[PDB]
């Protein structure tokens, strides 16, 4: 995953965007860009509303300037997004035609939408009992359990939509740099891992330290206090409240508070494990490469379907991977999420993917382990001997905030 | 401001509001607002503001919420960090202890007149009855920041009766290495395009 990466970087073509015009820089010393094709697409939430191509005759360390057709206005909320790449009508030896050698992504200005969702004529009935918090809207029931202070089970048909109650996870298996040369035999002290375990990050367990059931007019509302204690020292405390619609769409607003003290978090967010399994995994974010918040560069904004394997990235050591990053939604079978995340969905558990030795040995829980996480840490890192993560990557912030819905189809 | 949405309704201990604002110049929309205020059985309320910003927009220089409030207090105290005012960009030389001054000392003598005298890191803010907590940047002053920015020099000004009250969730990076050009870090403008922040509102 990383040596696409490794590709976006080295290029030699430097884009820069000013206005409509768009300057192209030759990396190359020696060599005029004799047979290389420039074309732009802009689109308006993975959808183009039109492509630019225009021949690129750049002299070495030269120097072209291409101005686009004014791009189309959208009325309509979203985000417009210009992308520029070269590519070689004929190909190389090494290359075959219409290879790509670079490249470029830009953001046009953005669009806020005012455009209000309410209101929708049905209203959420919930039902309480001491064992469990039971909201019914339409076919649809969603429960909440009280002891838990997380909701176990997602209600569809005449169907179950989640085999484990959704949580806020706080780790992620450890990377190779995080581990480092840190071995059992031979612990040591400055690993990620190292200060992780010692943390007690991994082993800490969720207490309900407050919940409440209340009913909005047009929905009804649940907040629910997790304090995560290790040693009767509080790593994390998150705060969740689910707002559901009229329209039964479901809001989940999470703050969570980290103790300065604590080794900072390498990822904040939830994770749940789905019943449902999907062929094809469509979402809209940063594609269609695993990236990662230190190396998102070679990654682009853009609407994204996958086979739903290939989100799972192969490893000979087993480590947290097939992250994405900048993720407006994320689409899987039914289920439909809205918002800003990190989402990485796979078949195996991050409990399984620390636990295993080798890639081959893993095997596949039933349903699909999907996680989404409000901030990500980097993952680095210049030497595995030490950690190599900068210190903007790393959640050192104390007090994060990220939200999500849950939407049907 | 036009109020995209808005509405009332009850929790069993308290009264939650909330209001959504978007903020229109030549139909295009600079940011959206959106604040819910939770009302405590103990009566101490709860902010908590979510703000959109266009990538295209210029970045916001401050995102906060400013209030005048009639009564005037001689003392100002507030923890976090103290006393010379300090930003983003230069909170270097502030350190965080609990502090208290006069309220003039807040305000900062300027030749010529820019917003002054903000303060960073700040957990709780303590003026006369109010009583602020959570993590924001207050300037506390007699003048209105729209009177600072009409004034040619800092004697003209006239303080306003009541006392102006600016909190930020998020302030920009003052600069600058160069007058000229602007010589605000890439790092200190609120770019984000996401901006989240909550405060209480406690008497006494």
């Amino acid at each position: 995953p990383a040596l696409t990466e490794a590709k976006h970087q080295q290029q030699f073509f430097q884009f820069r965007l000013s206005g409509q015009t768009i300057e192209v820089t030759s990396e190359y010393l020696f060599r005029h860009s004799d047979n290389e094709l420039l074309h732009w697409m802009v689109a308006l939430d993975g959808k183009p509303l039109a492509s630019g191509e225009v021949p690129l005759d750049v002299a070495p360390q030269g120097k072209q300037l291409i101005e686009l057709p004014e791009l189309p206005q959208p009325e309509s909320a979203g985000q417009l997004w210009l992308t520029v790449r070269v590519v070689q009508p004929n190909a190389t030896a090494w290359s075959e035609a219409g290879h790509i050698s670079a490249w470029q992504q830009w953001r046009l200005a953005e669009n806020l939408s005012v455009t209000l969702p309410a209101a929708s004529h049905a209203i959420p009935h919930l039902t309480t009992s001491e064992m469990d918090f039971c909201i019914e809207l339409g076919n649809k029931r969603w429960q909440f359990n009280r002891q838990s202070g997380f909701l176990s089970q997602m209600w569809i048909g005449d169907k179950k939509q989640l085999l484990t109650p959704l949580r806020d996870q706080f780790t992620r298996a450890p990377l190779d740099n995080d581990i480092g040369v840190s071995e059992a035999t031979r612990i040591d002290p400055n690993a990620w891992v190292e200060r992780w375990k010692a943390a007690g990050h991994y082993q800490a367990e969720a207490a309900l330290l407050q919940c409440t059931a209340d009913t909005l007019a047009d929905a009804v509302l649940i907040t629910t206090a997790h304090a995560w204690q290790h040693q009767g020292k509080t790593l994390f405390i998150s705060r969740k409240t689910y707002r559901i619609d009229g329209s039964g769409q479901m809001a989940i607003t999470v703050d969570v508070e980290v103790a300065s003290d604590t080794p900072h978090p390498a990822r904040i967010g939830l994770n749940c494990q789905l019943a449902q399994v999907a062929e094809r995994v469509n979402w809209l974010g940063l594609g269609p490469q695993e990236n990662y918040p230190d190396r998102l560069t070679a990654a682009c904004f853009d609407r994204w379907d996958l086979p739903l394997s290939d989100m799972y990235t192969p490893y000979v050591f087993p480590s947290e991977n097939g992250l994405r990053c900048g993720t407006r939604e994320l689409n899987y079978g039914p289920h439909q999420w809205r918002g800003d995340f990190q989402f990485n969905i796979s078949r195996y558990s991050q409990q399984q993917l620390m636990e295993t030795s080798h890639r081959h040995l893993l095997h596949a829980e039933e349903g699909t382990w999907l996680n989404i996480d409000g901030f990500h840490m980097g993952i680095g890192g210049d030497d595995s001997w030490s950690p190599s993560v900068s210190a903007e990557f790393q959640l050192s912030a104390g007090r994060y905030h990220y939200q999500l819905v849950w939407c049907q189809k």
